[PDB]
């Protein structure tokens, strides 16, 4: 098949896998993904962006996801996970922001082991 058709069907993965991690709740109908969806803003904490180097935020990879900027699934995991990493470095895995992102990866993971047949039928059709 086509690059870019091949892309657009792993976008559409992509998407809904991230739509996943940013309305996920608790039973308690709180969203966990809050924090992580907006990057905090530079002029009133420029103590964050001292301790992150590579800043990103899930409302940026939402919209790159919509671009078929990820052509790969390695480079959506990455993004995801910096995602999650840098929160982790910031608030601290103990914060109770680290609980929350600690649950998340689990779901990410899930979620990705789920998709993990459909993005195979996809890559190797190269």
């Amino acid at each position: 098949s086509m690059e870019v058709a091949r892309a657009a069907r792993l976008a559409q993965i992509f998407k809904e896998i991230c739509d996943g991690i940013i309305s996920y709740k608790d039973s308690s109908r709180q969203a966990l993904a809050a924090p992580l969806l907006n990057l905090p803003p530079k002029k009133k904490n420029a103590d964050y962006y001292e301790k992150i180097s590579d800043p990103l935020d899930l409302i940026t990879i939402e919209k790159q996801i919509l671009t078929g900027y990820y052509k790969t699934v390695e480079a959506f995991d990455a993004d995801m996970l910096k995602v999650f990493r840098n929160a982790e470095k910031y608030y601290g895995r103990k914060s109770p922001v680290g609980r929350d992102v600690c649950r998340l990866r689990k779901a990410y993971y899930n979620a990705r082991h789920e998709a993990s047949a459909q993005i195979d039928e996809i890559v190797g059709e190269t």
